[PDB]
């Protein structure tokens, strides 16, 4: 629906493995009237590559939502590479940047009021069989001081019509810092995964992105800064087994605290769902207000 002619290169907004995403303006009549976007596209266009991301606009065609980051288009060259997906820009950028940005002018009750949306936007997701398998603040964008939106989708899966977790090993680099017991030890993704990895995104959001708090910095801490490669993933599992977690973080209310280890439980089967984590979050925001 849009073509390439008209997109005019303004500046990268983001990069993740194996994709980027720069902000554009379509301008089809050449006046400087044309509205700015976000536009997507693999940094090295295998056909494997390829064909994941054309599943990944698949699927975000397919979200309506008002967590979700919305789709506008595709746009590609001769022939069908290059392909490119069209999304709205959110003025703010990502969510870890902006609460690095303004630590001073955001209070508990925000945050609350962030982590209600991204479970909306999740449970949006579970009632289409979706698994996100990367929640992370990195991948949370902000389109104003009371609104965020899931933002991106490169990793998600659909889950099979017959059971209730998808086994997937990709090459690359893992956000094995967000990841269940289970997909570190069985590459196993399921609903109950994205909670694990949801309230490692409470943490985050609780620790205002101080680096030094970081899921990595205090895992690595934990298991010796001694470990490489394989090593690592390892004691980590190992740490996970014996009810390793990360603290509780600085100013962080107990009751928050314990949706997040409540979320990090080793039985998949016990860890609430969204739905629930946005009924506990609301009645503490509700009691705050
Ligand atoms: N998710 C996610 C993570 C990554 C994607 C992961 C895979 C590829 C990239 N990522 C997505 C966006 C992104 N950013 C924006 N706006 C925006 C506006 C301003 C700023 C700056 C903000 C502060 N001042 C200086 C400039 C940055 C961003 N809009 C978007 N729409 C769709 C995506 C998107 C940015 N990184």
């Amino acid at each position: 629906q849009f073509e390439e002619r008209h997109l005019k290169f303004l500046q990268q907004l983001g990069k993740g493995n194996f994709g980027s995403v720069e902000m554009c303006r379509y301008d089809p009549l050449q006046d400087n009237t044309g509205e700015v976007v976000a536009v997507k596209k693999l940094q090295h266009s295998t056909e494997e590559h390829l064909r994941d991301f054309e599943r990944e606009i698949e699927i975000l065609k397919s979200l309506q939502h008002d967590n979700i980051v919305k789709y506008k288009g595709v746009c590609y060259s001769a022939g069908r590479r290059n392909l490119k997906l069209i999304m709205e820009y959110l003025p703010y950028g990502s969510l870890r940047d902006y609460l690095q940005k303004h630590k001073e002018r955001i209070d508990h009750i925000k945050l609350l009021q962030y982590t209600s949306q991204i479970c909306k936007g999740m449970e949006y997701l579970g009632t289409k069989r979706y698994i996100h398998r990367d929640l992370a603040t990195r991948n949370i964008l902000v389109e104003n001081e009371n609104r965020v939106k899931i933002g991106d989708f490169g990793l998600t899966k659909v889950l099979p019509q017959d059971k209730e977790y998808y086994k997937v090993k990709e090459p690359g680099e893992s956000p094995i810092f967000w990841y269940a017991p289970e997909s570190l030890t069985e590459s196993k993704f399921s609903v109950a995964s994205d909670v694990w990895s949801f309230g490692v995104v409470l943490y985050e959001l609780f620790t205002y992105i101080e680096k030094s708090k970081s899921p990595p910095a205090e895992f690595m801490r934990m298991i010796g800064n001694d470990k490489q490669g394989q090593m690592i993933v390892f004691h980590l599992i190992e740490l996970l087994k014996n009810n390793g977690r990360l603290p509780r973080p600085d100013g962080c209310p107990d009751e928050i605290y314990m949706i997040m280890t409540e979320c990090w439980n080793n039985n998949v089967n016990q860890r609430p769902s969204f739905r629930d984590l946005a009924l506990r979050v609301d009645q503490i925001r509700d009691n705050m207000a």
